[PDB]
């Protein structure tokens, strides 16, 4: 059936996902551990990282059907290691470079990782499965983040040791991946229109459109949050109160996750409202936490947010996955991908690098909100025109 690949993937995700070091990763690196100045941090090892990604998700939709999606997998578990050994064994620069091209990798891969489960599961299950996929790797991420506050909190554990027991639980995400079952078997322009005998299928543009443009502003949004957090209540204290904050922010993402699998209710008649409804929410949301000047309601709109982005997302998955009909599925989740974070970095350049209009924070996340209810305006227009 599907219990034992859906376990398997959902151990590999748990455990590559699980990472303590990842709330502290910039103070890891920026402290006595790595004597880093933070100059070199955002400007000359941080933007590799967005490169990579996008030079090595170019390859990933072309190639990981061909693999049948278990290689780019096994390739992430792979590369888990590679990443965080030289995050624990590597000093200067040069090796932070090499890191963030990893890491680029081990994105590019998730890719894949998403993709698996949908190429190895009968199409009835797809709703199910999805959610539960998607809910253990927000499950993983609150998980590692509350394991790293407890840590700080609750034994006094320096940041080399987080990295090494996420190194550890990344490894034992490799031998997981390892056991995952295989997938069964089955002039550059006419790859082209092979990608428009998939992309028209029973309208799945629209889905991939919301994707290609919600989850870039989702993740300029993730970016970002803590700064804005930081800006509204400077205190020096804050930050066991912000990580904390996304760990159940997260969770609650989780949830909604699990909300799609656990529950039984047709999606195709339902997506469009579904759609409109958590996107007008997500833009009330982005609103809510820019306009509100207390920390308290600016942590609710962006649990809100994540919670109902993250069901959305799930939602998005699903339906693309069923109404292929065809065998690509990591080739839609990987342009969609693609374009999401050409989408991101155009807009992030233009709203914040110095080149652009550098925008304060004040206004960023206005200007988030503005985006966000543009893009529910454009369904809310499309279904009450289509009715
Ligand atoms: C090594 C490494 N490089 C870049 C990023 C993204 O900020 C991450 C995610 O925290 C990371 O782990």
């Amino acid at each position: 059936s599907w219990i034992y690949p859906t376990v398997i993937l959902c151990l590999f995700g748990f455990f590559s996902m699980m990472r303590p070091s990842e709330p502290f990763l910039i103070p890891y690196l920026s402290g006595p551990d790595k004597n880093l100045t933070s100059a070199e941090i955002t400007n000359e090892i941080f933007p590799v990282w967005t490169y990579s990604y996008l030079v090595l998700l170019l390859p990933v939709f072309v190639l990981t059907d061909y693999v049948r999606y278990k290689p780019v997998i096994i390739l992430q578990g792979i590369s888990f290691i590679i990443t965080w050994l030289l995050l624990l064994f590597g000093q200067g620069v040069k090796t932070m470079q090499v890191v963030e091209f990893f890491y680029g990798m081990v994105t590019a891969a998730e890719v894949a990782y998403y993709a698996y489960i949908y190429s190895v599961v009968s199409p009835e299950h797809y709703q199910r499965v999805s959610g539960y996929c998607r809910s253990v790797t927000l499950a993983a991420y609150t998980a590692g983040s509350v394991l790293a506050q407890l840590l700080v909190s609750l034994a006094n554990m320096s940041y080399f040791y987080l990295n090494v027991i996420s190194l550890a639980s990344v490894s034992v995400a490799f031998l997981f991946s390892l056991f995952l079952p295989m997938p069964k078997k089955s002039v550059f322009v006419q790859w082209f229109q092979d990608l428009k005998e998939c992309y028209s299928s029973k309208r799945l543009f629209y889905w991939s459109l919301w994707w290609a443009f919600a989850t870039a502003g989702f993740n300029q949004v993730l970016n970002y949050v803590q700064i804005l957090w930081d800006y509204k209540a400077p205190s020096q204290d804050s930050s066991i109160y912000n990580g904390a904050v996304e760990a159940i922010a997260t969770f609650g993402g989780a949830v909604a996750a699990f909300a799609v699998g656990y529950v039984k209710v047709n999606w195709d008649l339902l997506g469009e409202l579904a759609l409109v409804v958590f996107s007008v929410v997500n833009a009330g949301s982005l609103f809510l936490m820019h306009y509100t000047a207390n920390i308290w309601a600016c942590y609710a709109g962006y649990l809100i947010f994540k919670s109902s982005y993250m069901l959305l997302i799930t939602i998005a998955v699903f339906q693309i996955a069923v109404n292929l009909n065809v065998e690509r599925y990591a080739l839609v989740f990987g342009i969609n991908t693609f374009i999401a974070l050409v989408i991101q970095t155009i807009m992030t350049v233009i709203v914040v690098d110095q080149r652009g209009l550098n925008l304060p924070v004040s206004i960023q996340f206005l200007v988030y909100g503005s985006y966000f209810a543009v893009i529910a305006g454009i369904f809310l227009m499309r279904s009450m025109y289509i009715t």
